[PDB]
């Protein structure tokens, strides 16, 4: 079974985003699992939002053009280089760029990891199929307390599981990786979303299938929330909601 929590404390809508440092152009230090997993944490911390529901990546980087600076969807970018509709570009893909695209923060999304953390709440008992439609660059889902973080210690340094529900690590990878919970309905899953970019355009389309089939993509409000750590709660952890031994 996947370990849940019953967090006692006040709820929020949305996830906690972090922000750390990550090298422009470093195609090799996130195809690392153990990066990936907690290293992440180890560099400069960039900054931090919370209660976000839209959780979907999707950064393009701008085309400099006479008519003015307007972002590239990247199927739309062609020759050296181009951008359907605007003519050729003047500047590089191959430099920095700051936006608040991420989540609202002020950083570089061509170069940066961020961790997503918050609690999933199954509204239904049964099988969720979580996915990422592509990744740019590379990324990684992992639910559950022992594997996505420590019940009630959400805001903990990140914990050593490798064992993760999407393990969507650059080695590119097939499109539509998917990893499944099998989850109790009204239990708190901890969930950990890894994301890093090195360079120009970013993607991380999240999804979720449902028990009863219907698929929940990008806005996750009504399944995502955050509690404020609570160490002491000793009940927090439920190892195995199956055997939950009171009433929810
Ligand atoms: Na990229």
């Amino acid at each position: 079974a996947t370990e849940a929590c019953l967090p006692a404390g006040q709820r929020k809508s949305g996830m906690n985003i972090n922000f750390y440092q990550y090298s422009l152009k470093d195609s090799s230090t996130y195809s690392n699992a153990a990066y990936m997993a907690y290293g992440y944490a180890s560099k400069t911390k960039l900054g931090s939002v919370g209660g976000q529901t839209d959780i979907s990546i999707d950064y393009n980087i701008p085309c400099v053009s006479s008519s003015g600076t307007f972002p590239c969807p990247q199927e739309d970018s062609y020759g050296n280089w181009g951008c359907k509709g605007m003519g050729a570009c003047s500047n590089s893909q191959g430099i920095a760029y700051w936006s608040t695209d991420l989540f609202g923060f002020y950083t570089t999304p061509t170069n940066v990891t961020l961790e997503m953390t918050g609690y999933f709440l199954p509204p239904q008992t049964g099988s969720y199929t979580f996915k990422f439609a592509t990744v740019d660059d590379s990324a990684i889902l992992s639910v559950g307390g022992a594997t996505a973080f420590n019940c009630c210690a959400q805001q903990q340094p990140p914990i050593t599981s490798t064992n993760f529900t999407i393990d969507g690590i650059k080695p590119s990878l097939p499109p539509n990786i998917e990893g499944t919970v099998y989850m109790y309905a009204g239990y708190y899953y901890p969930m950990k979303v890894v994301y890093s970019n090195a360079v120009s355009w970013g993607t991380l389309p999240i999804s979720v299938t449902l028990p009863d089939g219907t698929t929940v993509s990008d806005d996750f409000e009504g399944y995502v929330y955050s509690f404020d750590d609570d160490l002491s709660q000793s009940n927090c952890t439920v190892p195995d909601p199956s055997n939950y031994l009171e009433v929810l």
